[PDB]
């Protein structure tokens, strides 16, 4: 009865294509693989083939992921309950997939009709090609191989496209899921966990498939987020639910990060490489012709201080004969104008020749070279008044640090939002779940970036005017300051303390919303509060006892029983039950006469929830404030509703999305309970802001009673202190940008350009000027730019070529039109590869014009008319630091950029040259070349690249490098 | 994997004991049989025995009953999903049982600890013996055989007892269920359909079993209705849910009903049988000694007119020599005193001897006999102003008739209750479900007797003062008059009609409760009403459009669409969707922007409910007014509550149990909607009261739009008609009794006595006087009497022996102390069996004293001091009409009783002699003897006996008989 499927991903195995279903570097069994396997089991059970068996899956739950090992075989057992229409996929006795499967008796082709789009697509010519679709997906973390790369075309919105049919149901339905998650605003690796219904009718699937000019069978796919339905061919997927799988910390991208600083130490053929027309390149070719007399080739850069022949020599030494030519450079790169220029016709040149160093650089009287050093692993910390608590690595409370917040680098001022100095910030159970990784950051409603830390949901402190307030925030409450609407603030009473007030907002708002607004608790109603020792439980007890309600509370220990007895003397011995067992059901049903309770404020889970449901009386109100059974879609028997029972799903976090008068009702309830003495501060276990990690691991164990409070600022003795400024603490430096400043990315439409632009928007950039010679051509560029514009960012796609000084001047002009120029990023690149033999001075000019001349002009115009500039970053290559075969012009342009940035930083101006190794997921190496070893180094992924760039932007080093070794 | 169990109930089969699990004459597979079978499957799967496998069943659902045929074998397949802990019992591919089964890993003996009783048991000596327990159960319809008769002792409350252990888990757990349903107030056959949890730990089961003096292993069982838990031995059953299985109409008890009326036409040994000392019995023995001269044995009854030697001769003729003796009787039973007595010493005796008739009776100048005639099958109909609609046979709309109601024979008058003449009574979907049998009468909340008809939930008419009102009732609304609280009445406005007003109460109260009280609908909220063409749907549309709410309504036809468009012009084309498919989900999610609706008033079922749940918006309120998914305990995925969603189980029928201000809120809402014009009468399809069956079958098909209304009384033109009396219609006569009258059952503590007493309480008897020589001795008697007393009936257990005239006088005195004597029932009997040879005059005296002398004295004292007497019933035997071997004194006493009743009826006084055949389930034949053929006749069951008695009490025949032939 148990159909066995030995999934082998060996080369000769029929299931070898499954190696291409790689998700975060792990070969996982697709959910559609389970669908096909259960389909095959049902077809054998009915004595048919899958192609002759139209099938319906219902309530498919994916309980765990099956990892397909590189060597071995995974055995999946499918058992069918035909009478109950159920199936079960298990692996080694562990339930993998459950749900209902049955033959579609009357298959309706009209089901597989594409739903109309809510809005017509204006950019019909602009779509996502297959390479673009899977570049975006691999950016999200889906490393789909060729067998699972079945999306040829997709619209920019991600609601329509085409899927190639390789006579494979697993791949086709997986590409269905890929197209479903392609038009997703949420970022990260989202995996299917539930599907409400899947109808596969292979008969109409054969009809829906059509052949293109490529002779490849394809099918139109449509995703409707309004109807929650994906249709393609003869497959219909309704109610697909995906949860964000936390990306594994065992990432092989541990980049080598390095620093580039000037470090003091036959017949010679001298070549002046200082000419701006690159006419010497052909001359260098002549020097490469000879063998004996070409041993002392001395290329000297005397005139220009930012010539950058270092990368030239580094790249030419790798060419055949480069070492034999012994290319030795003399770079007179004087950082300051007061330093005397070394005469190359004097004894200094003879001394340099006697030294025979591969590279000689003169810097302010020092004759040295350019060497690579290891970058310090200590994270840059700065003294700021605006910081937040964040877990650097998810799931690890040890990696809990204060990081500079977006309020430090961008101070906002607008009505309807108030900046309050946080003196005390309360931990909540959701904060513990976030910091321990048990809860995904995306599960919290709101617009949160990937780098955003959502720790902290409630605080107390002082507003801008100095008034002593306490506030409730959706997130970012565990900070030195909070930007929140004044609608979520209460005045702290005179008798209260800020320490005390920090425990009221979340807990009492939740209790008031649940009991009064939702539960509509009336005086004298019997009521069961679960975990009455906790914050929300204690508040619910206070509210109920203010109304003279009989309270049955469940506590997990006798000490919590004693605390609740002392705190609420209205509770008697029969008020208390166990929360760690189901016996609270028996206690309640006995002490209530078998009737039940009028309300159940429930945070318990699984069977403990079901027992809580069995504690309900007639007309009982079950207020579910827990999330586990809700998030797991656990079944609730509906017979309880025969008791006139109301079931509330109570989520206070819904009040931060609309903030209408519905929240003001709960606010007024809390304020009234404050003035009536009903709302009373809970017990607060206080950890100082210097040790927030200990607060987290303390509250994680659960021995706490009441509220854990992190004191960010000690409450000074005063009612309304006019200052109200946060004290300066050392927090990890993080790159953030003012919303009033404009930021330019020259070459911002490229792979790294678009990724950097998105990263900058995530860092507060609101005015972007991306420059490209050709403008927006690809559908990926259009989708990214239109998404940023819809998000509210002024993204200008400029054509102003920075190669010309007039072009850079006009570019700075269009940037300043939006706002003062805060940053410029030189990512413009053109490539004219090839060895020195087949190299042209025109090729050198073409390659250096975006980099050499581009950075010349950017530096000049920023010096002239950019007083508020904070960032001057250029993207150089590792081919500059070490050298690449047949990339001499690339290295020369990159070294010129580095010299420019060093010269800028020497005068105190912002300057940064990032030597990037092989860049992954996007760029020129991804398009031209193919996780392939390039020059001994792996392509660094974007996530790692942006992390390293964030680190580099907070360093004092002119030039740093990042590359992942193989 | 599928363990096969071939259940064979043959004599040599190991599962032969299953023949003893008979429920309503059908051998059914016990639910505990499925438990044991799944247990065996799990033990084989784990390679263990059941006795070594502690097991846990969870969420056990019994989807269908398995009938075990007398000849054959039923194959039950058990499949296990060990990974998901599920099991499935199927029969021929049909799901029989589902649920979770798994090994109890850490078995807790403390679980099998008997919960304390809510109240101590005062009557410790008074318990239910095994015979009593199973007599009560077989009265409820559980014909358990000896193998499943494992309850030795049970307390009167039914919450404790002992269960015999026959090394059989099926039988033990079935007796657990029997004891669970023994203390049930609900009557009828209740079968398990769901069990929440079952823990079986055989290890502690062996310890809990103990041996009595009988050397039989037994275990204490405790049922806790407060905790919903039954514990016995090492078995724990929590959350057992039972539904009333409708008793099969294919009942073999089709009694022969008959009438007993006086029908005009060697050496003789004359025996005067008129002596009141029975001294002639021995003389008759002498007449039985001879053979030749004993041929003309002439036993003459001359003095007493109520001698009743007819039964004597009928019983003596069956004795050996009775026919040879040719027992010929001469009964001078003159009905009136003016009739001349026939002289037995004249030519009349010679003529009678020449006729040689077996029996000769002189009645007012007619020389005839007593012959049995067939009773007319036409039900007695009487003209009454108080009738109700009822289905005589459940599930059959053809058997829909008007029956006389309890308001005819008992007119109540008390504050807080009003008697309103019903002019129009509305049918509702629940009424159709009741009359078609799809809905059990017990599913309706309230105190409803077995014979109560619950048809009709709403009416309009006139109150006692004549005011034109409309009312909402829990049941009995389909009547000519309704007794209801004035709290459930509205005044009908002047512009309204009673016809119109009859459609408002149920429909608009439901809509107001759901939308306003429960859903808290706010103006402008999007809202999905299912079946908007129906009554409740139309009312919800009216309420929502009164608030300016956007309405999505689902209708099943285009004609219903057109009707709703014409009726509510605020609905546009996009307001309407299909209710017969799930596509309303797609329509709603499209036309709402994917957000959903704020409310869903749902009456749809199964997947159509789930789609309705998928139509909910954030903070959406799902008001479930349907019952199918609720009653079936269908699963509801809790992920919907992640959307801040509220789920209301809306049941308006809960307002008839408490009737607090919570109902007055809905009442005020309806009244306000009436004065504001929001509440508008629906379309009414009217069937006159003469044809109610056609209204039922019309509304059953579902082509109706609005409300089906039965016009009981045509609305006369007047505002407040002072008369307000219902018109007299012919309704089936039903026995009902005034609450102010006292009723005596002589011998009312016997089997038939207790059953008749319960039947009389169900017919309105509130003052009962049961007489017994020995008083209350058995626990069954105590339980019945205390249940009646707790129900509110004044039950007096008198010892006044009716054999003496003083005793009967005192009995009538204690009866009149409670209230005027409305009825007397002679069920007193003592038996002195044995043939005429071994018969004694003292035996005749003893047997006749409760019957002969008892009815003498009852008749005399009722003639003297019982002017308001309505019933004078005596229970005679079929042994009187035909004759039984060795029961001559019994037949003589029964015939004397019959003569007394005939004499009473001749003077116009109430009189009835019911010749009962073998009586089943209770009585002397059940105790002394054993579905066994007795004298060629089967024992008539109580249900049939009480039905036949109800029929007999409404007849004009002095003596009728009822017996079931074999
Ligand atoms: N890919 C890699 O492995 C490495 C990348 N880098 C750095 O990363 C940056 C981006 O490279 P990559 O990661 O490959 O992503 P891309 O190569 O896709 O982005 C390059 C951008 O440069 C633009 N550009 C080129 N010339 C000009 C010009 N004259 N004016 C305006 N824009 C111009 C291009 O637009 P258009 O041509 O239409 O004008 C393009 O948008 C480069 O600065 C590069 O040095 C460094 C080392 C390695
Ligand atoms: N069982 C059958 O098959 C048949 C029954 N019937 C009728 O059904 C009626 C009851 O018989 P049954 O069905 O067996 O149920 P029961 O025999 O159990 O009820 C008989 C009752 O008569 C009582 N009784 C007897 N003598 C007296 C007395 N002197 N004063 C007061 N009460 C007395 C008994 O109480 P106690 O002795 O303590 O006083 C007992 O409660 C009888 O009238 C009988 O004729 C008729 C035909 C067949």
């Amino acid at each position: 009865s148990a159909a066995i499927y030995n999934i082998d991903t060996s080369s000769e195995s029929p299931d070898h294509y499954l190696v291409d279903h790689t998700l975060d570097g792990r070969v996982l069994f697709p959910a559609t693989g389970y669908l096909s396997i259960v389909w095959k089991t049902l077809a054998r059970a009915l004595g048919l083939g899958v192609e002759q068996l139209p099938v319906v899956f219902e309530d498919v739950v994916l309980h765990q992921a099956t990892i397909l090992p590189k060597t071995g075989t995974v055995s999946l057992e499918v058992r069918l309950l035909e009478a109950s229409r159920a199936f079960e996929v298990s692996e080694n006795g562990n339930l993998v997939v459950s749900g209902k499967v049955y033959q579609w008796d009357d298959p309706d082709p009209r089901l597989f009709d594409h739903p109309e789009s809510p809005t017509p697509n204006p950019t019909e010519p602009l779509f996502l090609a297959q390479a673009e679709v899977y570049k975006e997906l691999r950016l999200r973390g889906y490393d789909y191989g060729p067998h699972f790369q079945g999306i040829l075309e997709a619209s920019l919105e991600g609601d329509s496209g085409r899927l190639l049919w390789k006579d494979n149901w697993v791949s086709f339905m997986d590409t269905m899921l890929q197209m479903s998650i392609l038009g997703s605003a949420k970022h990260g690796l989202y995996l299917p966990t539930r599907v409400t219904a899947i109808h596969i009718d292979p008969a109409t699937h054969r009809q829906k498939l059509y052949t293109l000019q490529d002779k490849a069978q394809v099918a139109d796919v449509v995703v409707s987020r309004w109807l929650r339905v994906t249709v393609a061919g003869g497959v219909h997927i309704s109610g697909l639910h995906t949860e964000s799988a936390p990306r594994r910390q065992q990432e092989q991208q541990v980049p080598i990060l390095e620093k580039f600083c000037f470090t003091p130490h036959d017949s010679p053929i001298f070549l002046p490489v200082d000419d701006t027309s690159f006419r010497w390149v052909e001359s260098l070719k002549g020097i490469l012709a000879d063998e004996d007399s070409s041993r002392p080739v001395w290329l000297k850069a005397i005139n220009c201080a930012t010539s950058g022949v270092v990368g030239l020599v580094n790249c030419l030494r790798r060419e055949p004969g480069g070492n034999r030519l012994r290319c030795v450079l003399l770079s007179n790169l004087s950082s300051t104008s007061h330093v005397p220029e070394v005469d190359p016709g004097s004894a200094e040149l003879q001394k340099v020749l006697q030294g025979d160093l591969v590279m000689n650089v003169y810097r302010d009287g020092a004759w040295g070279a350019f060497r690579h050093f290891l970058l310090e692993e200590d994270k840059p910390e700065e003294p700021t008044a605006h910081a937040f608590v964040s877990t650097l690595t998810r799931g690890d409370l040890s990696s809990i640090r204060w990081v500079c917040s977006s309020l430090r680098h961008a101070q906002p001022t607008c009505p309807g939002a108030q900046l309050c100095t946080v003196y005390y910030a309360s931990l909540n159970f959701r904060d513990i779940m976030l910091a321990t990784g048990k809860l995904s950051p995306d599960a919290i409603p709101g617009k949160w970036t990937s780098q955003d830390s959502l720790l902290g949901m409630e605080f107390s402190g002082r507003d801008a005017s100095g008034k002593r307030v306490m506030g409730l925030v959706p997130a970012k409450g565990l900070a030195t300051s909070v930007l929140l609407s004044p609608d979520f603030l209460w005045d702290v009473p005179s008798n209260w303390t800020l320490e005390e007030a920090a425990s009221v907002p979340v807990v009492y708002s939740t209790a008031y919303y649940a009991l009064v607004v939702r539960g509509r608790v009336r005086p004298g109603e019997t009521l069961l509060i679960h975990s009455g020792s906790g914050g929300v439980g204690q508040a619910a007890i206070a509210i109920a006892l203010s109304l003279g309600c009989r309270v049955f509370t469940t506590v997990g220990s006798a000490e919590k029983r004693a605390y609740l007895q002392a705190r609420f003397p209205q509770l008697d011995s029969t008020s208390f039950a166990n929360s760690r067992d189901t016996s609270f059901e028996q206690h309640v049903l006995w002490h209530t006469g078998g009737k039940g309770v009028d309300l159940v404020l429930n945070s318990l889970a699984e069977e403990k929830l079901q027992a809580s449901v069995r504690c309900l009386a007639t007309h009982g109100r079950f207020l579910e404030i827990g999330k586990f059974d809700l998030s797991q879609n656990h079944p609730l028997g509906m017979a309880i509703f025969l008791k006139n029972v109301t079931f509330h799903g109570v989520l206070l976090d819904a009040f931060f999305n609309e903030s209408s008068a519905d929240w003001r009702e709960v606010w007024a309830l809390v304020q009234a309970g404050i003035r009536d003495g009903v709302v009373r501060p809970l017990k607060c276990t206080v950890f100082h802001g210097a040790q927030v990690e200990d607060a987290f691991r303390y509250m994680a164990q659960g021995k706490h009673i009441g509220k854990v409070v992190v004191q960010v600022l000690a409450e000074e003795p005063e009612a309304v202190l006019k200052g109200a400024k946060p004290k300066l603490m050392s927090a990890i430096s993080k790159t953030f940008c003012p919303a009033h400043k404009s930021y330019i990315i020259a070459g911002g439409l490229g792979g790294f350009g678009l990724e950097l632009a998105q990263w900058l928007i995530q860092r507060g950039v609101q005015k972007l000027v991306l420059t490209s010679r050709s403008g927006i051509r690809t559908g990926y560029q259009a989708k990214q730019v239109r998404r940023w514009r819809r998000q509210g960012v002024q993204v200008q796609v400029s054509t102003s070529n920075i190669s010309s000084l007039e072009g850079a001047r006009g570019l700075i002009a269009e940037a300043a039109q939006l706002g003062p120029v805060g940053g410029v990023f030189n990512l413009a690149v053109v490539l004219r590869d090839g060895l020195l033999e087949n190299q042209t001075p025109e090729f050198f000019q073409d390659v250096c014009k975006p980099k050499y001349s581009g950075t010349l002009n950017l530096d000049r115009v920023t010096r002239e008319a950019c007083p508020e500039l904070d960032y001057f970053v250029v993207f150089s290559s590792v081919s500059c630091g070490r050298g690449n075969a047949g990339q001499s012009n690339y290295g020369f342009a990159n070294s010129a950029m580095e010299r420019i940035c060093e010269k800028r930083r020497h005068e105190g101006l912002p300057g940064l040259a990032v030597q990037w190794g092989a860049i992954g997921d996007v760029g020129i190496l991804v398009e031209t070349m193919s996780d392939t070893i390039v020059s001994g180094t792996l392509p660094q992924r974007m996530a790692s690249c942006l992390e390293v760039l964030d680190l580099f932007l907070n360093q004092p080093h002119m030039v740093l490098s990042s590359f992942v070794l193989a």
